[PDB]
Formats: structure tokens, C-alpha cells, sequence
């Protein structure tokens, strides 16, 4: 058993805001169930499953549904914590019976929602996390390899941390579509502020714009939950109508409440979180030998990893060279905040990872000549049942990597506060403006560099 | 049941296995001269490639040659009907075969057939039972063909049933040109290319994916009113049919490309010289192709050598580095299994086999193996493993320096070999012997 | 489901050829099948299952057929390897309805063939090799333990690696039989190229047995192949009969097509193994003080661990003495040819393992006084479902342990090679004769070693 | 419902050879089945379940027959093989009648043989257990009844088969011995006549490991080799014979020793029994063997349990009346050592265990440095120690047992003229027995005994 949604759900793509980099990609996957008949005889073939990727509450199952209605389609909808909750063997049960739910629905959409709670395997947890994922897990990789032509599906996947997953949900047949939601865009907000405003009314001067702005970090359930707070403070006195400045204090209510110690996006965690997002811009681009990508932005979650994980797993030919200011561009992100920053340092650690994990691949896995040789001190593999890192050296040679990442990483690391440092000016230049306009598109940030305005035709 | 047009004539390329399919010809042919003539045939050959390669298009091409009824099956078919009626379609199909005999009894999207809770082992069993059942006086050959046999049922394997396959390589430039002037028939070219340049401007394309290139041409004149194809509408028939492939479909940089060439050279290279010196030969670059084949004997690797070979041997391996080390700007570049091999060697050479380091007669590590499985325990103190393990480095330096030498001290029939290699993307044993002995090579056979 | 032969098998003891010292030792297990009325109710009992071992096509499955068929019972077929594929769990009930499936016909012989699919636990590799072979072995052990009296059955083992099996399926009530096949034999070579000659005709001159000596090394399967090969050299033109230099040409055919990158058992091949298999034989023999046994072959694959492992299982009080030169004869293999032959060493381990795997016993769960003691550093058990090796010295005691297999390996086969060196000319005389005539019984060898010739009568 | 052997079952305890030790034990039953009149009133109980621990062929169902002979009784048997051959519930039928049948011949002797084939742990072998396990859950007060049992292997016993109530009590039969020899072969001496210079005394000593079954089987062939030529009188060399051709058939199953491998195990085996016995100073115990199979077993029931709260010093002599296992034939033998492991492996726990888990005061002293994992069905002990903690326990365990080893190596040594008489008589007769040795020991011959 699980979430059914007969007779026709609601929600559609016109009861959806902004995500264009996701609605126009999915419109393939929608006329899918809308003519199945125009896809198995004609000669192509659908992802049968998609997992999309953000944060908390941005729009994800919102889109789920919102791809169902719109194909008038049945919902199926299940969490994923329910399949693994269970002792060790009605994790398997409830998958394939989930399917022969889904089944008896052609077409429809299957929505397991953190998906995250399936998905990995290692040799970490001895004891109680082997078999129970072993198992339960590789129920739903056979289902979905079970979808053949004549069976109209699209099992969509919501999880908050995309890289957690087993390489085998993204690996051909399975889950083999890639769209992540940056949400809570500018434009976005407003559409959102203003399509969660139908009901109760307001005597407004601010028109939500300049809420959009006083609420620039905030997702759309982060958004709904401030405005529906706002109606009840209404509701709490009977008052006719809400003020801008009863919304206010509605931001001003959600700002203190995600977690348990309340804790928030503050003037100085934006202001933090820009120059720490500048000096990876300004990292990775340089002139003469230096070498990187470009398009900068507040707020993603996942995709701050792109610069290894989603292209070891599509290889090619990197290099020494390329790696290092790899690694560079990796620890941007702390020297900046290390410099301009009140000389302490904020927990903002994935960076490190991605710069010490490119870099005992650096020494051991890849042959890049170290006092380390072109010895293979290690394996990754990429198995279709089993695939990822394990490998032996020896203690000695282990230290001996230690003491290596420890030089790489710092020396690297000093390069890029130099580089950040030198170019000191454009740092405040580049946060400053990001602070003030979240998404610079990266020719505009080709001008904010150089000493130069670029204002919006707004 | 009629005449099954397309010969072996009709086929580009892919002459190697042609050459071991006239044994299916002959017999498909003139079976009266084997029954009796105390011999035994085949019965089951799968055909290994990508899609789009040569294959049903060959499977088919035998029955061209050999004359005969090119039945056919599509096993998507087998899997998508009901309880039973999956099987069904075998069992009738296969005495349908009996009658036409001789025959080719082809089968493709065999993967949806042979894989390992009902649907897939109800056409498989009935599959296994039918194959199992041709008898003496009876003349067949079912044919079939996937692109990944890595994740093909072991039984449908078996001697009997499915014991032969040829692989088909899929591009070549010469095999590029040859299928693009195959296709050439269906309306005119003026252009100044003759598909030559064609075969060269389209890198990694299979021969499928090269008729899609030519019948989209067509569309790309005529839609503009044109009974004439030039090279501005054949180049535009890439540009379009390659950005569509490229968001699944891997492509690489004329700096990547220019690095494998080089990289393919080293060892070509490395496994050649004269006096005291132990090797091979035949080279290829290929996208796809070349990440299953270096996993075949990943796995199975067995014979007996020597200790000197392992040495070149091992060389052999690192020689891949090195090129490049030489050659290119210097940088280096993720390609970590030279190393990797390189080092299970050296690895057993200390460990495992007896190589008289340092280390000697003794067993340091025994191979666990057969069939499913097959990787090496350990079984040392700490101390002998950093022993191991500093030793691992000297035996691979001392031979990564070696082939460095060797490569420099030819360094300029590498960057030939490279060269023409980069050039015709793919040299053929003597080709190489060729251009190794400072000698061009004309426009060939 | 598995692998029937019902109405009636072909394939008899008259349609396998050689295996005399397999033939007339496996004729017990037949006249059961023949008559189970007269085995039953007598007082004696049956093996129930019989491994026998070889290397790739030697004639096993073929024996094991022709066991079936000269019994004239239902013949049953499976590769082990369909028993492991599939997930945990129907590696079990796959094994209980094969013999639900074999019992339903008694009598007749159930054949799993790569039974090294199903045979082995140690606590290696520790993630996906443990519980699938804990569960589906553990099934055909509790199977066979069900063949009480009045269910008449034998399950015969095919393997390539009988060493490489758990302790338990050799042990009582299990696979109880013990007969492995040297089967490339020279008379033997003659009658599996005569007995496979039937079908199409030969105007021949040599008599196959100029053939047999132009294929000394070769397998049966080889041998078909070759024919068969030979054959359809005349098939691809449409030649009447073919000649024997038609033949030739097929083991020239044959010799370079086992693998992928071709390989051969060439005349330095040989006359390398000759010389090896000469070390052990001129090893083991000597006269004062000296400890061994005799017997001497080219090609076996499995049986040259007997001086060890078989006897291990069957326990009694050998001698440090004893031990010594059988470490001795252990490296006769190497030494060998680090004598004779060109100074380089072919890959020829399993003596240094045999060498090495006694040796540490020798120091640890022995008591063989080094400066180790009378301490006891390990414990080989030998349990009802486990029983297999595992032992707790400390780190130390441990680089202690290694050193100590450095000395006393490299002392021993330094030995080895004086003594081949000492007798240096008899090494050329043994191997000479040993490449040329494949077999020496052991009198003869004692002939051959006191210069003196013995030729072959017939 | 199977074979119902009534009136008067022939075969006493005067017709069972050897095996004194049990029939002791079993007057137990046999006074009980003679006048259980005498007990049930008489507020008493006895045992009701009784199995036999022995190979095949050594006095087993023989004796429990025996007792029936000496008990005048009705034997009953059921053949264990028989009750799981058979059918769905017919199988635990089998049972639920034999022991109906069983009630009226009260008193009796109820025989289950092969009870192998009965309790061991879908549905065939349970039938018949649960149905056996609740009718001798259902034998009371007012109620006489010995059921019988004998198995080779009690390890692979269900234990539920072992309970207080079911099966509580068992008798081991020792198989083979040479007087147990001489005993056997001259109880089957009747049948037929014998002029050959042996008496049996020298045939039960030429022949080595031979069980009683495998004797009669000699004899009963030893007239088939006499009147096959023609003869109404064995010899020796037609008992000789009677040997060599029922020796070399179970030889291909059954195991031999040669006349080094046995007076080795005959110096080893003093080289213990001397070792625990010395005067002042000195600490613990007495009676030797050599027998083939037997001393497999035997080592291994106290290896899982073995259980008192000895103390520290009795130890360092109990690890020395381990080693002194390898000693003796260090000393006697020609200078060569044979695997003969476990001594030092069960020397080394006391040592590894005296370190390290006890407080024995070394250089380690009060500190646990492991636990033992206990209970019934497991017991392997956890260790919990810094590497070096493991050299240091490692180093430690060499001293202990090296200066132990060295110490009865000397009291060996030192009384090397007693070994080489211990061995030599236990090599010539194949067992001492207690005060047999003490004598051997004392400087005095020993006669033609009782
Ligand atoms: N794009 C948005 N527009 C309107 N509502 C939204 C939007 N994003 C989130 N929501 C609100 O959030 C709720 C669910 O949030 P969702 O993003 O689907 O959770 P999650 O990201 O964990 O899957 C919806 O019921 C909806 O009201
Ligand atoms: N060797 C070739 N010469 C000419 N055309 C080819 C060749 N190989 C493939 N093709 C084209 O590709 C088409 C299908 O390719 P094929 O390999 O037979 O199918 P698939 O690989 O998908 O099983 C053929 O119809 C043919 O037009
Ligand atoms: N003794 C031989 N005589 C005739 N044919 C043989 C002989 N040995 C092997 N063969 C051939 O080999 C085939 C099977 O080889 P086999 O040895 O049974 O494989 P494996 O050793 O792996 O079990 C048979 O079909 C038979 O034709
Ligand atoms: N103590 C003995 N004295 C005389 N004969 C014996 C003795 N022990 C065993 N036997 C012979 O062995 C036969 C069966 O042996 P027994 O031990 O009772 O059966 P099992 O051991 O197989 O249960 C008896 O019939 C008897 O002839």
C-alpha cells in the first residue's frame, strides 16, 4: 500500500512557478503518458524514471504532481524511510507490490520521495545496515529493469542530497535523467508570493516585489508557510486584510523557526556565503595557464561538486595541471572568507572534501608523480552490481599518503588565498554585487570584474 | 522464404569476420555435404558490437550469400505478451525453422531475452529447450547479436547452445568510407569530398549511425529543392545527427583524440624492438570498444610466462604514460589502469609468483580463483608489507624509466606512429611494421 | 529445472577411451544404479556423490554420462555456476527442487558440473560472497545427508580446482570418492583420436599414431576439436577424404586459438616442464637419510599437492625431518630450472605456496623448535560446517613469523639446488627422457637414473 | 509395531565379553527390571533412558540385548532406519504404537538402534522425535520401563534428546584392549577346535585395533578357511589368515599404525602419565591408554567444557604434563619431532589464558586484558589489548611454556629408565590401568595378571 490519487489529481504545470530549466525539460517526460500509443511503436524511449534534485521543500514533489495532473495521469506517491523502517525482508515486499500497484495504473507516476533512504552501500556500518539495503534496494533496481515496452511508467524521485546514491539509480534504464531546481529565483518569488495570495486578500503598497527582495533566500514551502502565517495573524485578532508590514513580521516568524535552536539566513551569513561563492568565481578564472569554468550564483545545495563527482563517472582525460587548479578553485571558497572575513571561519567543509578525495586520487589512484611513482596504490571500481573505492598500500605508505594531501592541499591552498589576496579589489567587487543581485550570468561577470557597471533593463 | 537480399558484397568493412562466416555459408550452402561428411556446425552464433555496427545487417548478409530463409524474431516481442504465449512464440517459431532448413534463425534484442521473476525465464527456458533439441540430421543456425554479453545469461552460453560469436569493430576510417560509398547509390554527390573526408570529418560513427548521416542529407536538399547533395548539406547531415548523440554519446577533443594516438603509440611501440626484448602486435582507437576489452582478460588472464617477459612486460604497460610524459606539453593525464596492471604485476612478481627480489621462493599471497571469481589474499606482517610495497615502486620506476628511454630513443617513429595512427585511426600489424621501417604507405589494396 | 536426459542416454564406457584407473574404479558406483535391490538390503553402502577432477575437458561430463548410460539411468545435468547467479535465497530452493526433482527418478545420476561455484567460506571477501554461499551450499549438504537407503542417487562433481572446495563436501556421507584423470595419455591419445575419427574418412599413411606423438600434449575435447576442425578443412572446398598433413595443419590451428592473445604448449614449454617435473622426481629420490616417495608424468594440473594437503585430511605424525625435504622437493621444481635452463624463471608457483603454507606450519601450529617454541601461534580447526584456518600471534610475532619463512624457504631451496647441481648430468638424462617418452614409471626411473636405458617392448 | 522378541531372550552378561566397567553400571537396571515391585513402593526412581556411546560393533545392542539376558525380560526393538522411511504421520505412528506395546510388558527393555536416524536437527526426522520425546514423556511412577539407545556419535545428538527425564544417562563401551582381546576371542572359542600354540593370548596381540564384532567375524571366517581345505580343526596359520584377509579390506576405511607411529604414541603417552606423577612439590593424576579412533573424541568434550577453579601453581605443572607430550620422545626418540600439535595448542590457552585473563602475576598482574565468551553452545574468548599489550602477552607465552617445556624435559630425563618401561609396557600390552602403572613405576615386574 501507499499514496493514491484517483479519479484525477490537481496541481498542473500553470499551478507551477518559474522552473523553466525543468518544465520545458520534463515536457517530453508529461507527453509520455499522455500518448504512450505515439512512443512504443514509434522507436525511441522514456527514462521510465527521473530523480530530480534540491533542497528542502523547493518544489519537487510540487513538480511530481504538477507532471500528473498535467498527462491527467493517476499519482502514486511513497517516502522512501517506509521501506527500510521494516525488518529484513518486508523491504523487498512492499517495493515489488508497490509495482504491481503501479502496474495495474498504465499509464501513471510513481514518486518515491527521499529515495535517499535506499540508495547506498559500502563496508562502513557492520552490523545493522548491510543487508536490509541489500536487499529492499535491489527490489526496486529489478522492478525498474522491469519496465519493459507495453507498460507506461515514470517512477520520479525526490532527495536532497543527490551524490548519496548508489551509481546504479542514475546507470542506464534506471534513473537516467538529471534536473536539479535552484528555486527560489527573484522572478520566481514573486510568482510564487503571488500565486499563494489567491486566498485572503491584502490592502497592499509593497506589490510582494518588495518582498521578493526582503525574502531573497527562501524556498516556495518556505514561502507558502510565511504567507499562510501571515493570514493567521489576521485570524488570531480578526483583522480585515494583511499589511506589508503584518509580512514582514511573517518573515520575521519563519526566520526563527527551521530546526530546534532557532537559527537563521542573516545580513551576515548572505554576506559570508557571497564572498565564499566570489572566490570560487574569482578562483577559477584566470588568463595564461590557468584553467576552469564560469556561471555564479546563491543558493544551489547540490551542485557545488560538478568539478569531479558528475564527470568521474563520465570519463575522459583530465590532467596534473588541470586537477590542481582544481583543487584550487576547490579551497577559493575558505581562503576568501579566510582573508576578507572576521579572521574566523565558518563550517562550510564539502570544498575541502572535493580538493582532498581529487587529491588521493592525485597520488594513488591516478599516477601523477608525487615521490609516489606511477604506482596504483588503489582501485576504484564501477561494477554493475557492486562499484565504488576500496585499496591497499600499507600503513606505512599510508602516512606516507597522509603526510602528501596534507602538503598538497595547504600549499595549494596558499596559492589560491595569493590569487584571491592579489586580486583583493574585486573580491569585495564581485560578493559585494553578488550580495546585492544573487545570480550574476557569467559574461555579466565578465564586466563586474573589469571595473564596470552592468545594470538590469527592469 | 523468397530470396533475402544484401551479400557479403554488400557489407563494408568488417573482413575478419566475413572470413569465419563461410563456415556458416558453405554449410548453409550445401548441408548435404556435412550430415553425412562426419561433421559438426555452429548452431548458435551471437554477434558482439554496439548498436548500428554491421550486425543484423551481417546476420542477414549470410543469408545473401548463402541463399536461403533469413527468418527473423524480435525478442522486446518475446518478453511484453502474457503467461505462457511468451514461450509460445518460441516453441511455434522454432518449428516453424525445422521446415525451412537450411536457414538463419536470427534473434535480436537478445538482451530482453537472456538476462538473470517470470517473464524474461519463460522465453529463456523455452529458448534453451528448442536450441536443445537440433539434432544431427538436422541443418540450423540461429543467430543473434547484443551489445553487452557482459550481462548475458552464462547458460545461454553453454557448449550446444550459443558457442561461438565474432565481434565486429565499428568504425575505421577505410571502414567510414567504404559504408558512406556504399550509401552512396541513393541519389548524387558533387561535392568535393567523395566521402573521403567525410569518413575522416565523422570520427567515432558506426555504419548505422552514417546511413542516418546520408538518408538525413537527402531531406536536407530536397527540403531545400535539390536533386544533388553537396558537401555543405553532408557535413550539415553530421552537425545535426551528432549534437542529438552527443547529450548520451561520448566525443572527444583533437587534443584528446591527438593524446590517445600518442598514448596508443607508446605501447605499440614499447611491445617492439630487436635483441633481448619480448612483445606483440595490432593496433586501434575506438570510444566505446576499448573500456571492455582490457576487463575480458581483467578476469581471464592465463598462461605461464616468464619472469624476463613481466618485465617488458610490465614496461609494456608503462610505456602508455611515458609516450605522453615525452611527447606532450608536458602535463599527464587520468589513465589510471596502465598503472594499475603495471602494478598487479610487479605486485604478484614480489608476492605471489617467485621473483627473486629481496623477496624469494616464498608465498607471500595465493590467488583465489575459478570461474566467478578471482582476487589474491594477502598474508604477511605489516613490515614485509611495507617491505612489498617499497619494492612496487622501484621494480615500476626502474621500468617506467626504462620505456621512457626506449620510447626517447625512438621519439621520432613515435610521433609517426602517433601520427599516421592519429591520421588513419587504425594501423593493421604489418601497417605498423610499415611505417615503423621508414617507409610511407600509398593509397592501400 | 536443470538439464534431463530421460528415455535413454547414449554415451557408454564403450564411447570413452583410456581411463583405466577411473573405469574400473567407478564400475562399483554403476552395478548400484544397475542394482540398488542388491545394495539397499545387503549391508554395504554407496558414495551417493563422487567428485572427480581435472583440467578443461578431459572427459569428465563425458565419464559422467557414460556412467549413466552403461547403468542404463536417467541422466541429470547442472553447472553450478545457475546456483550463485541468482540472488540470497533462491540459491536455496534452486538445489532442493533439483533433488525433488532427481528423486522422483530412482535410480539415476545427478551431475553438477564447476560444483567450485558452490564450495567455499573463509571471511575474505566480506560484503557479497557470504551469505550466498552460507545459504544455497548448505543446501545440497543437507540434500545429500537426505540419500538414506531406499533413494538410490549419485551426485557426481565436475571441477577444475579440487583444493579450492569447503573440507565438508569431501567429508562423510557427502561427495565421499576420490578419482582424478591424466587423461592426455599416448595410448590414450591414439583411441580418442580413433574413437573420434568414426565419422568422415581418412586415406592416411601416419595411422593417427604419428599423430598422437605430433600431439603428445592435447586433451580429448582438444583432440575432438582438432579432428572436427580437420574435417571442415576439406568442407570449406569440398575435398573427399582428408589427408594427415591435412591434419598437422588442424593442430596447427588448434595450437594457437586457446584464449585471446594466443598461446601454446610449445617445444620450450615442454622441455621446461620436463626439467621442472624432473627437479621433484630427482628431488624426492635419494639414498642416507633422505625422505620422499615415486611415481613420475607430464601433464596432471591438479594432483602435485599430494605431498600435503590430501594427508593433512587424513591425519598421522610426519617429521620435521620429513618436512624438511618435502620443503625440499617442494623448490626441486625451481631450482630446476634456475639451473639448466636460461636463467630466467617461468611462473610456477604452487610449489613455493605448497613450500610456504607448510613452512608456516612448520613454525606455528607445529612445534618445530626455531626460536619460536613449543607455543602454539594458530589453530586449524576442523568443524562440522566450518573448519578452515584462522590464528592469533601479534604484529610482531608476526614479521617474526615472515623472517623466519624467508630463512627457512630460501635455506631449503638453496639445498634443492646443490643436490640437482651435484647431480646435474642426471637432471638432462631424466628430463631428456622425460620430454621424449611423457611417463616413467618409477623402476624405470630407477633404470634411467643409473645410466642405463630401458626401451618399450610392443 | 517392529520385531516383538518375547518369551525368554537368550545372551546374559556371562555371554558379553569384556566391558566389566558397564555391566557395574547397569546392575542398576537389571535388579530394577528383576523386581521393580521392589522399587516403585519403595520411594525410588531409575534412569529410563539409556544410550550407548561406542562405535559400530563393540558390545552396543549386544549388551543392551545382555541385559534382558540377565534381567529375564521382554526385549523389545525398533529399528530407528525403519521410522523415517516411511510416510506422514505413519512414521511417528511407528512410535505412538511401539510404546502402547511396550506399557503391557511391564517390566521390559525397549531398544531403539540407529537412533542416529531418529534425533538429529523439514518434516521427517521430526515426526518420529516429537513423537518419541512425548511417550517418554509419559512413563510414570506406577510405571517400570528402560528404554535402550546406542549411537557412534552423541555430537550430532539432538539435545533435547538429552533432557532430565528423557535420555539421562548413558554407559560408554570401550571397544577394543587386548585382554578385552583375549576376553572376546575366547568367548567365540567354543565353536569349533583349535591345537595352534596361541590360546588366543598371542592373536588378540597380533591383532591390533579389532573391535569385538570385527573378531567374531575373524572366527566365523577362520572355519570357512579350515573346512574350505578340509579341516575339523582351526591352526594359527588358519587364524593368522583369518586376520590378514578381514584386515587388508577395512584397511581402505579403517586406520593402521606402524611399529614406529605406535611406539612413538607409547613413549608419548608415558611421557604424559609419568609427567603427572611425581612426589612433593608436584600436582596431578592417573590411567593411560592407546586407542586409534577413541583418542580423537576424548580431547575434544573437555576442550568446549571444561570447568573447576584450579589454582595458579597446579597450572604450570598442568602446562607441563602438556608438554612433557612432545619431551619424552624429544628425549627417546631418534632426535626427530612429529606433528603431534594440540598438547601445545591446550599448554598454550592455560599460558595465553594464565596471562591474561586470570590474574597469574607475571609482568601483567591483576588487569583483565580479555573475557570469556561462555554458555552452553558457544565458548571462545574475547581479547581487548594494545598491539603492544599482544607482544607483550605473545613474548610472555614463549617464556612460560619454553621454561616449562624445559622443566619435564628433566623430570623426564631424570627418570628416563622409567619412561622407556612405562612406554615399553603400554607398548607391549596397549593400556595400563591406574595401579597397573603405579606398579610398573615402582620398580617391580607384574605376572600373569588376575
Ligand atoms: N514552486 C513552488 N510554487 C508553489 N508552491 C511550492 C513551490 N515549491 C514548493 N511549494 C510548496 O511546497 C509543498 C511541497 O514542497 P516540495 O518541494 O514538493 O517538498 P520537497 O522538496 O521535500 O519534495 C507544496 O505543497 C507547495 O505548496
Ligand atoms: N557494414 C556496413 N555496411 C553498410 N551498412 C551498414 C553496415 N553496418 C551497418 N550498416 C547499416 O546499419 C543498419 C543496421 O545496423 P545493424 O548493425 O545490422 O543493426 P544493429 O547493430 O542495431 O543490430 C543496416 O541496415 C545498415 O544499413
Ligand atoms: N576421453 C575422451 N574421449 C572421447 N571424447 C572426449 C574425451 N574427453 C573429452 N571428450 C569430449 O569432451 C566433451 C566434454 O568434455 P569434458 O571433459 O566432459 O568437459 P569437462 O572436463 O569440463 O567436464 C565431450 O562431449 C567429448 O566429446
Ligand atoms: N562384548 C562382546 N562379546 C562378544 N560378542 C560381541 C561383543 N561385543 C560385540 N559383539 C558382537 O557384535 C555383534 C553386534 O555388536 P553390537 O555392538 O551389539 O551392535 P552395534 O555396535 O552395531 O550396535 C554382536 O552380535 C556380537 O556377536
Amino acid at each position: 500500500r501507499a499514496r493514491v490519487l484517483t479519479e484525477a489529481p490537481k496541481v498542473t504545470f500553470k499551478d507551477v512557478a518559474g522552473a523553466e530549466e525543468a518544465k520545458e525539460e520534463l515536457k517530453e517526460i508529461v507527453e509520455f503518458l499522455k500518448n504512450p500509443s505515439r512512443f512504443h511503436e514509434m522507436g525511441a524511449r522514456i527514462p521510465k524514471g527521473v530523480l530530480l534534485v534540491g533542497p528542502p521543500g523547493v518544489g519537487k514533489t510540487h513538480l511530481a504532481r504538477a507532471v500528473a495532473g498535467e498527462a491527467r495521469v493517476p499519482f502514486i506517491t511513497a517516502s522512501g524511510s517506509d521501506f527500510v523502517e521494516m525488518f529484513v525482508g518486508v523491504g523487498a515486499a512492499r517495493v515489488r507490490d508497490l509495482f504491481e500497484t503501479a502496474k495495474r495504473h498504465a499509464p501513471c507516476i510513481v514518486f518515491i520521495d527521499e529515495i535517499d533512504a535506499v540508495g547506498r552501500k559500502r563496508g562502513s556500518g557492520v552490523g545493522g545496515g548491510n543487508d536490509e539495503r541489500e536487499q529492499t534496494l535491489n527490489q526496486l533496481l529489478v522492478e525498474m529493469d522491469g519496465f519493459e515496452k507495453d507498460t507506461a511508467i515514470v517512477v520520479m524521485a525526490a532527495t536532497n542530497r543527490p551524490d548519496i546514491l548508489d551509481p546504479a539509480l542514475l546507470r542506464p534504464g534506471r534513473f537516467d535523467r538529471q534536473i536539479a531546481i535552484d528555486a527560489p529565483d527573484v522572478k520566481g518569488r514573486e510568482q510564487i508570493l503571488r500565486i499563494h495570495a489567491r486566498g485572503k486578500p491584502l490592502a497592499e503598497d509593497v506589490d510582494l516585489a518588495l518582498l521578493a527582495k526582503r525574502t531573497p533566500g527562501f524556498v516556495g514551502a518556505d514561502l507558502e508557510n510565511l504567507l499562510n502565517e501571515a493570514a493567521l495573524l489576521a485570524a488570531r485578532e480578526g483583522r480585515r486584510k494583511i499589511t506589508m508590514k503584518d509580512l514582514e513580521e511573517a518573515a520575521d516568524r519563519v526566520m526563527m523557526l527551521p530546526a530546534k535552536k532557532s537559527l537563521v539566513l542573516s545580513p551576515r551569513d548572505r554576506r559570508i556565503t557571497a564572498y565564499h561563492e566570489a572566490g570560487h568565481a574569482l578562483a577559477a578564472h584566470f588568463l595564461e595557464h590557468a584553467d576552469g569554468v564560469h556561471k555564479v550564483t546563491i543558493v544551489p545545495r547540490g551542485r557545488a561538486l560538478g568539478f569531479m563527482m558528475p564527470r568521474r563517472e563520465d570519463m575522459l582525460h583530465w590532467s596534473r595541471k588541470r586537477l590542481l587548479d582544481q583543487i584550487a578553485v576547490a579551497l577559493a571558497g575558505r581562503a576568501a572568507e579566510e582573508i576578507v572575513f572576521d579572521d574566523v571561519t565558518t563550517g562550510a567543509e564539502n570544498d575541502f572534501r572535493q580538493a582532498t578525495e581529487l587529491a588521493r586520487r592525485m597520488i594513488t589512484e591516478w599516477g601523477m608523480h608525487p615521490e609516489f611513482g606511477p604506482v596504483a596504490y588503489a582501485v576504484r571500481e564501477d561494477t554493475y552490481l557492486g562499484g565504488y573505492d576500496v585499496r591497499q598500500y600499507s600503513e606505512e605508505t599510508a602516512k606516507r599518503i597522509d603526510e602528501a594531501v596534507r602538503r598538497l592541499i595547504e600549499e595549494q591552498y596558499q596559492r589560491v588565498k595569493a590569487l584571491l589576496l592579489e586580486k583583493r579589489e574585486v573580491l569585495e567587487r564581485v560578493a559585494e554585487t553578488l550580495l546585492e543581485r544573487e545570480t550574476l550570468t557569467a559574461e555579466e561577470f565578465q564586466r563586474v570584474v573589469e571595473g564596470l557597471p552592468l545594470e538590469a533593463p527592469e
